[PDB]
RNA sequence: AGUAGAUUAGC
RNA sequence: AGUAGAUUAG
């Protein structure tokens, strides 16, 4: 099956009235789901203002993402890929943002190489390999969701060798 | 519409000095075909730096390779192993050699046999062993499994995500004791 | 002494 | 409390 983790999405900005069953009647509008939580503070049970909604398929994932903007109990709330516990503590991991850092492509590789592989996540804006080249490129991309369905992955095959991908930054 | 480059990959460490990139491609071709193999040098002395890779064209090809070791490349035995990527190969430790796995993550309702169903594929399981806390008798959130082969190790930390009993998990090298309290 | 690729952060 | 799951080191 797929992965656990590339079935979740977490839900940002949750309303204080919101619950599991009304989080849950909302997003199983665009498929089954396997789990669906709104977290709670250990001692106040409290909300904490934030979920995770988990489909059967990453299909479901897909469309959920496709049907945005989502308004929950009366409050625009804020769906993106659930960010792994482990990668979750790497700094700027849960920023949203349209452009990717892409670092060791290989000297023969061109700006259609890139085209090719990073195509079948979203709509590209705008590909940048640096110059002085340097063995490293910016991809930009117009829907946030195209950049965090890129670093979820592991691996990334450009023109037949690996490449790193990360967030790009301010600094 | 290949597998990932990264996992296609070995590293091949103990080189003898005077292997050399045809050398290397003609005993590693043997078990299938080669997209790439090259030995290391020193960019100075152009003098061999003891490692190499090589890429088969299929994940199955490499394991096909793993499972004919020892291997005796130019009259030594060399030690390949699951080509770590280089970020993963900046943290400290990524690459000695361990059987025994953390695993971290697991939900109060997940058994021993979930563990068993899905570390399987990986290689022969010798261990198993669910953390249960001594003073309130439930589930610490954490196991450990040991393997009969480093190899199964290494085929799941190059792995990113683990499903264990519906529920995602991570992996890490196990420590000693010792080891972690530093 | 030894078996981890280093041209992977933009003017 | 209010947008990252600490039941993830024996």
């Amino acid at each position: 099956k797929e992965p656990e983790q590339l079935r979740k999405l977490f839900i940002g900005g949750l309303s204080f009235e919101t619950t599991d069953e009304s989080l849950r009647s909302h997003f199983e509008q665009w498929g089954t789901l396997t789990d669906c939580v709104v977290m709670r503070d250990p001692n106040t049970k409290r909300s904490r203002g934030f979920g995770f909604v988990t489909y059967a398929t990453v299909e479901e994932v897909d469309a959920a993402m496709n049907a945005r903007p989502h308004k929950v109990d009366g409050r625009v709330v804020e769906p993106k890929r659930a960010v792994s516990r482990e990668d979750s503590q790497r700094p700027g991991a849960h920023l949203t943002v349209k452009k990717i850092f892409v670092g060791g492509i290989k000297e023969d590789t061109e700006e259609h190489h890139l085209r090719d592989y990073f195509e079948q996540y979203g709509k590209i804006e705008v590909i940048e390999i640096m110059t002085d080249k340097r063995g490293f490129a910016f991809v930009t991309f117009d829907d946030h969701d195209s950049v965090d369905k890129i670093v979820i992955q592991k691996y990334h095959t450009v023109n037949g060798h690996n490449c790193e991908v990360r967030k790009a930054l301010s600094k």
